[PDB]
């Protein structure tokens, strides 16, 4: 069941998204991590989907595939990601976080967790539970 | 005052962020716009005449203090942004979107608006309005 969407929703969500992005960028820099939030997003994808093929990155989207391969080689060079040839499909490369990349991703997850705790702590338990419900409602219909 | 943080909240918000960010980036790439929603943010801030907020983002950095500066120089080079001296404080420069920057910015915003319409359509008008309030309160508290 579909409804027209309130013109105030995009700017509200986006202002929160920009606050979170800005906090994260600033924490990565200040804590000397030297990663951009898209570096952060890629390490998280590799960690979430253990062994994913290189091509499975940005799979259900329009993408410049040369760019994703450029980013991976960059992360590889930095000792954060390693590749293994996929045994079931030798033209495929499985991606894994190295020991160092796992640690860096963990540091980044912790930063993201803190930024979110800052966002949500001011809301009462009831406001927080309502928020969860409303976001889940939007997700449960995809 | 801070309350305990619902453990479902961050995962829910991150899933909405992920959905939004990947869908927007995919649409921008499908149409070959050559922007990231960070190109689009800086363009929006500039159009709404908020250099206070721009310079805030660079001042939050410890090491890469020119992060924003570099982005503005790039947009200006792409002729999306233009720079005026300022009749009074001749040390500083005022920023404006060019006619190309304006059309491109408005187009990107219309893509973002569509992605939000499709994500939040399942929610009733009161549900949407509750969501706006909750996002707004969360942020105002920061």
């Amino acid at each position: 069941m579909n409804y027209p969407v309130n013109p105030d929703l995009m700017p509200a969500l986006m202002a929160v998204f920009q606050h979170v992005r800005t906090r994260i960028q600033s924490e990565l820099d200040c804590q000397r991590l030297d990663l951009t939030p898209p570096d952060v997003h890629v390490l998280k994808l590799i960690d979430e989907q253990r062994g994913l093929n290189l091509q499975d990155l940005g799979r259900q989207m329009c993408r410049d595939k040369a760019l994703i391969t450029r980013k991976i080689r960059e992360l590889e060079g930095r000792n954060l990601v390693r590749r293994e040839r996929n045994p079931s499909d030798q033209r495929s490369f499985q991606l894994f976080l190295t020991d160092e990349g796992l640690a860096i991703h963990q540091h980044a997850e912790a930063i993201m967790s803190r930024v979110h705790d800052e966002l949500f702590a001011p809301l009462t338990p009831v406001e927080q539970a309502t928020l969860v419900h409303l976001l889940d409602q939007s997700l449960a219909a995809q």
